[PDB]
């Protein structure tokens, strides 16, 4: 019998955040299945956490290590998570990331693992592509200041080829990109990379729409791994080149089952039809904290004698069986709904995945092409013309 | 105190205030200025930070005041000296990763005027500037900035 | 040439089409032009008439 520590951010909302609802599916999937631990029981328990007080985050880390967990699920934020991270490397219980957050490079830590897909390896993709594509002039649009490291790797990239980045900054609201439009359709700008939530790119759409900007002579690249989600109706034939990148295997039927299993757990959570958004689809974090608790399970199924027990925030004895159930986290190759799920073995980041090139026809959304960290880019429709 | 320890740097925070002070000088590094600032903003203590950081717009902390200048305004300065300079090509070297928060509109400028740009970053390692250098002179790019 | 509630209608299916740019300058011969709604139609290049 183990215990896990799920920390969460609320909203005093009618539903919880899909995290801490994809937390609970999760442990109920798991436990439901006998093919997975058939001698060992999973309970949780779950935090509900302020919006950016890592102070907080320490306090309820500190209550869950009072009560003991065989491992802890951080939390959304940078702060909070390198706070964490911190407690975590000092008292040697594991830490499992699911948002991506900035990590310093003199940071002597080892016990987190990050299962979100390193933008190192997103922006050589986002490279490949459009590398393909052979533009010169690519205008590269960012939501905040912590979008420019995810990008750093792009950024770099004219170093090496001839390419021009006119690089521009979202404002501080959606709605008011107006005037960002007007500065991109006076400079004649037609290749545009994007890089936000899923949330700012219907937002942008919508504000592209209204400024007229999806004609046949735009090219739009999303970095957001939610482009799935989005609607696509009002854009599909229009006649444009929506292009993006799809983490999620949807191909798969039992993944697709367990999308639609989820998915009508989610229907208790009303949707929003103004914000032209989707409804019914699982996110890639509540899929990435699924696989997330999968992969922890399987490192569990590995260890016959583990035992939780109480710690203490005030004195630094670490953890008893930290160093043989990182190692075991370390190696796993569980094929969750992301496909392969394997870490680095300097760093912990899952820098080897597998992506689904996805684009926009009139049809709808499409996949045309495989991505892969050692191969490059496959691109099936323009590997069809390939002669003997 | 060690590098990089915030959970140190919240248990020593929790002993000096356990003493009681006045006001903490807090460090010079970005997870534990994070970790203090949660600290002094929840206990109402006021702090003092010496050295930027990454700030997080997002974050309600109103609890502290930073003496180093912000590097938007360092920012302005050296677009307002490389405008004053008439450069064209101006290659940016880089070492830590918060460098291309830190050079904001220095590398948005390209969007606002006729300055074409391309940047480099250091490595790890300190001596190996040595291939950086040798693409800095083969690349024949004379406006460099650190 | 039609009635004002099939020019909107058609309005509505040519910004779906894109065909909402600089390059249009539709004149619509009813005289009910001012009872639609332009909002979405704005800032978008187009020359109604
Ligand atoms: C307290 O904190 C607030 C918030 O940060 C500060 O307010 C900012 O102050 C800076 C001071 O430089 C402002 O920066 C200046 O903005 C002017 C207006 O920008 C226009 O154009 C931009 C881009 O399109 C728009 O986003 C913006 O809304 C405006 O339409 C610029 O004209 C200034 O440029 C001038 O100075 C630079 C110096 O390098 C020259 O190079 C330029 O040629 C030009 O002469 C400059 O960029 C910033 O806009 C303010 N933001 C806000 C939110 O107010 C306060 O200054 C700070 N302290 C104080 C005193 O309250
Ligand atoms: C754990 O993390 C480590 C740090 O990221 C990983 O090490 C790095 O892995 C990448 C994987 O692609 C290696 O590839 C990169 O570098 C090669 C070689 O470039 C050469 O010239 C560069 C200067 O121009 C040097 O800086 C390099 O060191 C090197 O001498 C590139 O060819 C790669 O790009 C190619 O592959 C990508 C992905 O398919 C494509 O998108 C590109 O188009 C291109 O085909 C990368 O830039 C990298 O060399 C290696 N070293 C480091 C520290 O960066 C390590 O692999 C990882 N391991 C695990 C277990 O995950
Ligand atoms: C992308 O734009 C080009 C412009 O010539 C067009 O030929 C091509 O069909 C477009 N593809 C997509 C994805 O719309
Ligand atoms: C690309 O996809 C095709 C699909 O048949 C596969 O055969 C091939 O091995 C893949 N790899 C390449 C060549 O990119
Ligand atoms: C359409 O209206 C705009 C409004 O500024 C005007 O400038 C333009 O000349 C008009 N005619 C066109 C675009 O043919």
């Amino acid at each position: 019998v183990l215990r896990f520590g799920g920390i969460f951010e609320y909203v005093e909302s009618g539903p919880m955040g899909a995290e801490e609802l994809a937390f609970r599916f999760a442990v109920n999937t798991i436990n439901r299945n006998r093919t997975l631990l058939p001698n060992t029981t999973l309970t949780y328990d779950t935090q509900k956490i302020n919006l950016y007080d890592s102070f907080e985050a320490s306090k309820k880390a500190c209550d869950q290590l009072s009560l003991g967990v065989a491992a802890i699920f951080g939390p959304s934020h940078s702060s909070s998570a390198n706070a964490v991270q911190s407690i975590c490397n000092a008292l040697g219980v594991p830490h499992i990331q699911t948002r991506w957050k900035h990590q310093v490079s003199d940071n002597k830590d080892s016990f987190y693992v990050s299962l979100y897909p390193d933008f190192s390896s997103l922006s050589r993709a986002i490279l490949d592509l459009v590398q393909f594509f052979k533009w010169k002039t690519v205008t590269v649009v960012y939501d905040d200041s912590t979008g420019l490291i995810r990008l750093q790797e792009l950024i770099k990239a004219p170093s090496r080829y001839n390419l021009r980045l006119k690089i521009r900054q979202l404002p501080a609201d959606t709605k008011d990109a107006k005037p960002l439009l007007k500065e991109m359709k006076r400079g004649k700008e037609f290749h545009v990379i994007f890089d936000c939530s899923h949330e700012m790119a219907a937002g942008i759409l919508k504000q592209a729409l209204a400024m007229g900007m999806m004609t046949e002579y735009y090219h739009y690249i999303f970095t957001t791994l939610d482009l799935f989600a989005l609607d696509v109706e009002p854009y599909r034939y229009s006649g444009v080149n929506m292009t993006g990148f799809r983490i999620l295997n949807t191909e798969n039927t039992q993944v697709s089952s367990i999308i639609e299993k989820w998915s009508m757990e989610r229907l208790q959570a009303p949707p929003k039809p103004d914000s032209g958004l989707l409804d019914g689809f699982m996110t890639t974090d509540a899929a990435l904290m699924y696989d997330a608790v999968h992969v922890v399970s399987v490192a569990v199924q590995q260890f016959p004698q583990m035992t939780v027990s109480s710690l203490q925030c005030n004195r630094h004895k670490p953890w008893r069986f930290g160093t043989r159930f990182m190692s075991l986290i370390k190696e796993a190759h569980w094929e969750g709904l992301t496909g392969r799920i394997t870490f680095n073995k300097t760093n912990g980041l899952r820098t080897d995945f597998d992506l689904d090139v996805i684009s926009l026809k009139e049809e709808g959304l499409e996949k045309i092409g495989t991505w892969d960290p050692a191969s490059g880019l496959n691109m099936t429709e323009s590997q069809k013309g390939k002669p003997a």
